[PDB]
């Protein structure tokens, strides 16, 4: 029995969830050329309205934050329209929605941007090519100046007042899965020697410094943050990247956010560096509301949270491979298996 999954959870004043199901992040890029999202993604997501909350697709915040083709933004008239069909949908289907904050860091292409500087940190190129993308090689990121992280603070900022018009009822912001911010908290990818590097709290700094802006616009409530201390995604593990984490989670905790959420593939994996899984180094570290991720099934997510291993679930693949996931878990049906043939499909 998964019953627990469909307790209603309130995260705060501001928002109850439905239950306790969250549509994970997934990066889908099909939306227009313009990067606007278009109306088979308005259906896309007004299909999954049924889930406790829907995380969007990672969505960027400006054009240097482009890494892969047709991921929709959020910095323009066009795309706030666009996104406003979305919430709309979403909303009066019953459901919630936030959007992923995205800026992808030393992960960028200037294939997307017109020949323009990738941002990072530090001067450290990933290996490889962008996927599903003929032969985009990554570039030596700049390395941001204090005034570049300042302009990137005040974007993000921008992004999050852009989600009110665009009908949103929040924001994960996307500190995970090696891109900008986890960039900044990571030793591989910050080499930094000023303040934003070296030390636990210097690269804490910048994650800090873009919650505390995007709160400052849209409140705690609705302000989410989804990290990775776990290295595995572009990110070459380093064992001083511990204390980071051991830093930032508690500063996060005095923020009140509406949740953490881990970003994991698979959670079920055990992090030498973390003494354990990454979900649960960081319940270990923070008492406030978590949602767990990773190729869990409902039953798995279920027992996990009832033995207070976090309180909330983000299904991803699972949730392309059965848009009625929700529906199909309550009634105890058969549920397809995902398979990466099922991304060249927008349903
Ligand atoms: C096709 C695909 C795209 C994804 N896009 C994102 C993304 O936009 N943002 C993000 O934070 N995670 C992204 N993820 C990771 C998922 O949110 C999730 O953590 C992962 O799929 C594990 O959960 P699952 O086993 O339930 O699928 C993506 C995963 C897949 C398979
Ligand atoms: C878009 C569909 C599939 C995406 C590709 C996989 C992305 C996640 C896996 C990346 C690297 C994982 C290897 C983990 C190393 C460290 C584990 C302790
Ligand atoms: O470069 C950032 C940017 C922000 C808002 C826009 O409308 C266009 C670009
Ligand atoms: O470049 C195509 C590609 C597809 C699936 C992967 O997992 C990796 C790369
Ligand atoms: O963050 C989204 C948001 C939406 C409606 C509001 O009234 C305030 C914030
Ligand atoms: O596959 C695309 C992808 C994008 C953002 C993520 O965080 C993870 C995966
Ligand atoms: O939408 C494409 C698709 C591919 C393989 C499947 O098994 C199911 C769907």
């Amino acid at each position: 029995s998964v019953e627990n999954l469909f307790d209603t959870y309130k995260l705060n004043d501001t928002i109850t969830l439905k239950n306790r199901i969250l549509m994970a992040p997934l990066t889908r890029c099909m939306a227009d050329a313009n990067l606007v999202p278009t109306d088979d993604m308005v259906a896309y997501y007004a299909r999954r309205a049924e889930a406790g909350l829907i995380i969007s697709e990672a969505t960027i915040i400006r054009p240097d934050a482009q890494g892969y083709p047709n991921t929709p933004g959020i910095f323009t008239q066009a795309q706030i329209a666009g996104w406003r069909k979305v919430t709309d949908a979403v909303h009066a289907n019953g459901g919630k929605i936030f959007v992923q904050l995205w800026h992808t860091g030393r992960v960028a292409h200037p294939h997307f941007f017109g020949g323009g500087d990738v941002l990072a940190p530090s001067a450290q190129k990933i290996e490889g090519s962008v996927p599903r993308m003929r032969e985009l090689t990554y570039v030596t990121p700049k390395a941001v100046t204090v005034e570049d992280i300042q302009g990137l603070v005040r974007d993000y900022a921008k992004a999050a007042e852009n989600v009110i018009e665009a009908g949103f009822d929040g924001v994960e912001i996307h500190g995970a899965n090696g891109y900008l911010i986890d960039q900044f908290l990571h030793h591989d990818s910050n080499r930094r020697t000023d303040e934003y590097g070296g030390t636990p709290v210097n690269m804490s700094r910048f994650a800090l410094e873009v919650v505390d802006a995007i709160i400052a616009r849209i409140g705690h409530d609705r302000t989410g943050l989804r990290i990775s201390p776990g290295a595995y995604f572009n990110m070459a593990s380093d064992s001083r990247d511990r204390v980071v984490f051991d830093y930032l989670l508690p500063e996060l905790e005095k923020r009140d956010l509406a949740f953490v959420h881990i970003g994991i593939f698979d959670d079920s994996i055990e992090f030498d560096y973390l003494g354990g899984t990454a979900s649960s180094y960081v319940r270990a570290h923070y008492g406030k509301t978590l949602v767990g991720v990773g190729s869990y099934s409902a039953e798995t997510a279920s027992k996990a949270i009832a033995e207070d291993k976090f309180d909330l679930i983000a299904i991803g693949r699972p949730f392309i491979a059965n848009p009625d996931y929700v529906a199909k878990v309550r009634n105890s049906e058969e549920l397809v298996a995902y398979s990466d043939e099922m991304l060249a499909s927008l349903i």
